[PDB]
């Protein structure tokens, strides 16, 4: 159980961080060019910022004609970065608030937030969602990954 838990998430987190290595900085900003990102990445790209606690943007509604806030303009601006992936990988999993995980709780099981599904519409972005769902797994195992105690897992 002890080694079965850590070894169950280890390959999950490492599989994500390594996904960004093969990726490129220009491959990310490519999303900032088009009018708007896909319906599949719209959630993933957000799962990266939400984990940090980024605020939305400010713009005028084109359909309402009033002052409103757009969390998209603030999100896409994160993809235009060339080192946007260097930050998520440099983030400390020991500082992951339950407020950011509770927002993607129902998504962790959603078929539109999995690394296997995102690999169909977003092979590159797939490396992101994989880290979001992995970081939550590695943090759940760390609770007993290497307790180094007795009277347990011992025959």
């Amino acid at each position: 159980g002890s080694q079965a838990d850590l070894a169950e998430a280890l390959p999950l987190l490492e599989a994500a961080l390594k996904a960004l290595d093969t990726l490129k900085p220009a491959d990310i900003t490519e999303v900032k060019g088009m009018k708007s990102p896909p319906a599949g990445v719209r959630r993933v790209l957000e799962a990266i910022c939400i984990m940090k606690g980024v605020k939305p943007a400010r713009v005028k509604d084109t359909a309402s004609g009033r002052m409103v806030d757009d969390y998209w303009e603030a999100s896409k601006k994160m993809l235009m970065e060339f080192d946007f992936l260097d930050s998520l990988r440099k983030f400390d999993k020991d500082h992951i608030p339950p407020e950011v995980i509770v927002k993607i709780r129902p998504f962790a099981q959603d078929p539109e937030f999995q690394p296997k599904v995102i690999e169909k519409q977003s092979v590159a972005c797939a490396g992101l969602c994989s880290w979001v769902i992995a970081l939550e797994k590695y943090d759940k195992v760390i609770k007993e990954v290497e307790p180094k105690r007795q009277k347990l897992r011992e025959a």
